[PDB]
């Protein structure tokens, strides 16, 4: 049911034969704690436009006589009836024992979002992928899609380098484009649900990044989500010094990296409020990492945290580091499964974990050579319960599943391989989230905009505005569809997300209200802004950060319904 909370867990496709992965494969998901796994990932394909494996063999051919299926202790069997192998039959088999978790297929990725560029530069091509994705669910069991494009954004230079001969052309169009996309996903899939008796699913993951959002003007798409995942995480990492969390959930004056801002925003909150213009709390998801990033060489800061480093982490503390060229040297990231740290702090008593009581996230700290490490642990886990149920969320997202801990079975007292540690994968954080989520119980509704119980006006107020990063300038077209002019005096008012702080208005008065996630602004004009039938007035100002959109428009405490 839509209230139900979500726990969804992206599978990684590459992790079952890697040893920096951990060897993870399907039959070591989370399946009694996850309602939802996303399969990660799919792709567009450049010539054909639909969608497409990245690892075919990994999803539908690989027979596993290599590697360990067996789930609660007892091995599993490929199903011989199906017309595939690979990690899509081992999902399926285990689905007839978990019939009411759903999977779905992630397309996108930070690797995997190249060809949505060309993808969506015509309708038809749109409805090309789009079909292909009903097609794709129907033929391997799934429940719904994922869309995870990083990013339909027109801020330059965002997105992976390796696709800006794509994207940097289409900056001005990639919003209006994407929205095109998910309304046209959101009706093939709708008309493959009616017709085939059930009910799939259309998500997506987001970005949290106000440099990114300062290029998305319109987040209607959003509506069309069954919900929207937040990717509150790589809020900070080794691509700057700023020696600051991965993941944190509250606003933190004292990251080094937004000082200077209007206020704090690389946390999970800020990102919250932004999409609050848009979608009540639960369908909004929050992002939890079950990864590290991290530096050496740390200068200044207290336990490193606040410090500065031109170097990420590496060596042993970046097992997960990206080999881009090759022969096993791992580009810095400090980027570890949080079992190969706990792993680490069992080698070395002097690699420490801290509590952050601002932003509700730990972090591990090397006194003697100066690491940082990003962290999440039993604590953070029931910091973000916390928030969960008081805002009302919708779930989790975590990113990614084979880096949550349990017991290791090929444990070997003093080990440094990466699959001897005390801790190898498992479930504890995951089950502790799941636990936590069943006492909270089901979201609650969130009501409507107070606008619409109003009585209406046949007066059309349309808000726009430009982005220049801090500011907005927002102008408001008024138009009188009424038979009778409206004199000077009225007033508009709307609720802007707390993501944003309203600045100024650009004639007349203006008064700012508190209103829970939203400060409602009423501007009140002048007496010479008389509004003659059928004519349009504007008004314009100035506000500080972004937001998704606003809402609860009221007109002279009515309800504008335009014409
Ligand atoms: C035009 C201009 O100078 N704009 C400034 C912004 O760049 C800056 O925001 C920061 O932008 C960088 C990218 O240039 C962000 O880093 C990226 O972070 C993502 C994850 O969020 C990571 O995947 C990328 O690898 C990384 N790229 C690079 C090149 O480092 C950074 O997170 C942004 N920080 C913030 C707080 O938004 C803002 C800072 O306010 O200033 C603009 O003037």
């Amino acid at each position: 049911s839509e209230l139900n909370r979500k726990l969804v867990g992206y599978f990684p496709e590459w992790a079952y034969s890697s040893e920096a992965q951990g060897y993870f494969n399907v039959t070591d998901l989370q399946w009694d704690s996850l309602t939802h796994i996303q399969y990660s990932f799919a792709m567009v394909d450049p010539s054909t436009n639909k969608i497409t494996l990245s690892n075919k063999h990994a999803a539908i051919e690989e027979d596993f006589s290599e590697f360990d299926l067996n789930y609660n202790g007892k091995k599993i069997e490929l199903d011989p009836s199906l017309p595939y192998k690979g990690h899509f039959n081992v999902l399926q088999t285990m689905k007839k024992n978990y019939p009411d978790v759903s999977l779905l297929i992630s397309v996108g990725g930070w690797t995997g979002t190249r060809c949505f560029y060309t993808m969506i530069d015509t309708d038809n091509r749109i409805n090309t992928f789009a079909d292909s994705c009903v097609d794709f669910i129907r033929k391997y069991g799934f429940d719904g899609v994922d869309i995870d494009f990083q990013y339909p954004s027109s801020t330059s230079q965002s997105g992976n380098p390796d696709d800006f001969d794509l994207s940097e052309p289409r900056r001005t169009k990639l919003n209006e484009r994407y929205n095109i996309l998910i309304k046209t996903l959101r009706e093939k899939i709708d008309m493959a649900s009616k017709e085939d008796g059930k009910e799939y699913l259309l998500t997506a993951a987001v970005t949290a990044s106000p440099w990114v959002l300062g290029g998305i003007s319109d987040n209607t798409y959003a509506k069309y989500l069954d919900f929207l995942s937040i990717m509150s995480y790589d809020y900070h990492g080794g691509w700057n010094e700023y020696v600051e969390h991965l993941a944190g959930i509250y606003p933190n004056k004292e990251d080094r990296e937004t000082v200077t801002q209007i206020m704090p925003t690389l946390c999970m909150d800020w990102a919250y409020r932004y999409y609050r213009g848009v979608l009540p709390a639960e369908k909004i998801l929050m992002g939890i990492p079950y990864y590290t990033r991290g530096w050496e060489n740390v200068q200044g800061g207290i336990n490193g945290l606040h410090g500065s480093s031109k170097t990420p982490a590496s060596g042993k503390y970046n097992i997960l580091g990206d080999d881009l060229n090759n022969d096993g040297v791992l580009e810095p990231a400090g980027a570890n499964p949080l079992w190969h740290v706990l792993n680490l702090m069992e080698q070395d008593p002097n690699l420490k974990v801290y509590w952050d009581e601002i932003s509700k996230v730990p972090y591990v700290w090397q006194n003697d050579k100066k690491v940082f490490v990003s962290f999440e642990n039993e604590k953070s886990i029931d910091a973000r319960l916390e928030y969960i149920q008081n805002k009302n969320l919708g779930g989790a997202l975590i990113w990614v599943m084979n880096g949550d801990y349990g017991l290791n079975p090929n444990y070997v007292e003093g080990s440094n391989k990466i699959n001897e540690g005390k801790y190898t994968f498992g479930d504890t954080l995951t089950k502790r989230l799941s636990q936590g989520l069943k006492k909270m119980g089901v979201c609650n509704k969130t009501p409507d905009d107070l606008n619409i119980s109003l009585e209406p006006i046949n007066v059309d107020v349309k808000f726009n505005g430009k982005y220049d990063h801090p500011n907005y300038t927002y102008s408001i077209d008024i138009t009188n569809y009424t038979d009778k002019e409206i004199k000077g005096g009225w007033n508009v008012s709307f609720d802007l997300p707390k993501s944003a702080v309203f600045k100024s208005s650009w004639g007349g008065t203006y008064s700012v209200t508190d209103n829970g996630d939203f400060n409602t602004i009423t501007l009140t004009s002048g007496a010479w802004q008389n509004i003659a039938p059928n004519s349009t007035i504007t008004v314009q100002g100035m506000i500080g950060l972004c937001f998704s959109g606003i809402r609860n428009v009221t007109f002279n405490g009515m309800n504008p319904i335009g014409n």
